[PDB]
């Protein structure tokens, strides 16, 4: 249990070693304006995503960061968001925990 893959298709996405404690915890539970709850795991790094459009600050869960939707680059599943335009770190990924599968490298 060291790498994270897209639950829907198996695309390689991230690694346990790349988890990022933002504000003291890599896990943040948040809601969007439609009331959907997301258990977000922050990672310093991810791969195999497709980042959609240009960044927006609207409703951002992380102060100082603008977001872009991150889809699985293979199957198009919404896996989370890429955050940028902030400070220490400038960028990171917030991925929806239950949309990933964890397993051996
Ligand atoms: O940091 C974030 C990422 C974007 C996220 N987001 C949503 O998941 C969403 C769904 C529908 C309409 C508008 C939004 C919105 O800004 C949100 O609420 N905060
Ligand atoms: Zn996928």
């Amino acid at each position: 249990a060291s790498i994270f893959r897209c639950r829907q298709c198996g695309q390689t996405i991230s690694r346990r070693d790349w988890l990022l404690p933002m504000g003291g915890d890599h896990e943040h539970v948040v809601f969007n304006p439609a009331g959907m709850i997301f258990r977000v795991w922050c990672f310093s790094l991810a791969q195999g995503l497709r980042l959609i459009g240009a960044p927006s600050g609207e409703f951002s869960w992380f102060k100082g960061y603008d977001w872009t939707i991150a889809l699985c680059g293979q199957c198009g599943s919404h896996l989370g968001w890429h955050y940028e335009g902030g400070s220490q770190p400038q960028t990171f990924f917030g991925l929806i925990k239950d949309r990933l599968a964890e397993g051996p490298a």
